[PDB]
């Protein structure tokens, strides 16, 4: 599947305007069955999570959503769902805390929950988790925290080359049990294609929508050959 996404800051897009209803409807009238959004305003303060624009988004379309930004507690993920977003997005708190999180699998059920990742490949060719891309990498690979999560029923990660076809054809191969969706690197229609053949089930696509090098309907008909 292809995942378009949005950017939220304030209820802007991130500046390409302050409507994202009408947009994120159009990607679902092109065919998108799922939709990724990430509050940059919850990120940077939870306590000023846009729930409110959140509900209406998720009101607004008749396709699920994937919701990120912020989310670092029981509590956040909660607040998410009960908004009605489909699944929630955890990130640097799925590094910091894996005990916690699998907490969470266990109470909310792993079809509500994806894994964020960035990964670095080193020097010594190691996929090293990293919490985001201004900070260093946290001492643990790619592996190893989807080893750690695999007990309580992983399905859905989200991985982001933040140093790649080769790292998404491994990792799915190890790991086939994994929907892994990639993030990143889509510059044009092309880059979608690459990623056809690799094992990735769903492809995040965000700047390149909003840049008009494709439309959505036809990153799917590429993405289905």
């Amino acid at each position: 599947m292809i995942i378009p996404a949005l950017d939220l800051i304030g209820g802007t897009v991130v500046d390409y305007g302050n409507d994202p209803l009408p947009r994120l409807q159009d990607y679902a009238a092109q065919g998108a069955g799922v939709l990724h959004l990430v509050d940059l305003t919850g990120a940077k303060d939870p306590a000023k999570r846009q729930i409110p624009l959140i509900k209406t988004l998720v009101a607004g379309v008749n396709v699920p959503v994937q919701v990120g930004g912020g989310v670092r507690t029981e509590e956040d993920v909660a607040a998410l769902l009960k908004a009605g977003v489909a699944r929630v997005v955890i990130a640097s708190t799925a590094v910091k805390s894996p005990d916690v999180v699998k907490g969470w699998f266990e109470r909310f059920g792993a079809q509500a929950l994806v894994l964020a990742l960035d990964v670095r490949i080193d020097e010594h060719g190691t996929k090293q988790v990293a919490v985001s891309g201004w900070q260093e990498n946290s001492g643990v690979s790619l592996e190893q925290l989807v080893e750690t999560y695999l007990p309580v029923g992983l399905k859905h990660v989200l991985c982001t080359d933040i140093s790649n076809v080769s790292l998404y054809e491994e990792v799915c191969a190890r790991y086939p049990q994994i929907a892994f969706q990639s993030s990143g690197g889509i510059g044009d229609i092309d880059d979608i294609a690459a990623l056809r053949g690799t094992g990735v089930r769903g492809v995040i696509v965000g700047r390149a929508l909003l840049e008009g090098k494709f439309t959505v309907k036809e990153a799917i008909q590429c993405w289905q050959n």
